[PDB]
């Protein structure tokens, strides 16, 4: 899923760098990795940022239990009665 | 957004329409789906619009290009502009 906003640029700067949400300027038409599991890319015009992370929601959620990796940007899919054990994903969401 | 799912076995869709694999097909509900040995992937062709003036203005779909329009609810052919779309 991704969102898609207008660049506004920094006013007063002498181009239309995107900056983002921690103060970094970027250069049109550049790619980057966010702190939270997403990629964004500058435009002329907008600014987009899609997550990296793909949500498992079709699995047995009696006997399994999904996790989040954080510093993976994923989920594992376990047991609930020994998460060293992976359960079976038959549909994921991105 | 997309969704993956396992191909349990060429790829075969909903419909019954059997797919080579490695090719991509566009639905009838504008989705572009894509069957690799693996796995069966849809992913959706169309930007909402979410963020506009919904007092004064619509967001209107056409089904046959997967798009979106927002205009003004007094005359639906002047556009309102949209400052976020998300897909």
């Amino acid at each position: 899923s991704c969102y898609f906003i207008p660049n506004e640029g920094v006013p007063g700067d002498s181009t239309r760098k995107c900056m983002d949400l921690k103060g970094n300027k970027h250069p049109i038409n550049s790619e980057w990795q966010t702190d939270n599991c997403e990629t964004c890319t500058c435009y002329e015009t907008e600014i987009s940022c899609c997550t990296l992370v793909s949500t498992p929601v079709g699995y047995d959620k009696d006997n399994c239990q999904r996790i989040f990796k954080k510093e993976d940007c994923k989920y594992i899919v376990v047991e609930k009665k020994d998460p060293k054990k992976t359960c079976s994903v038959s549909e994921w969401i991105i």
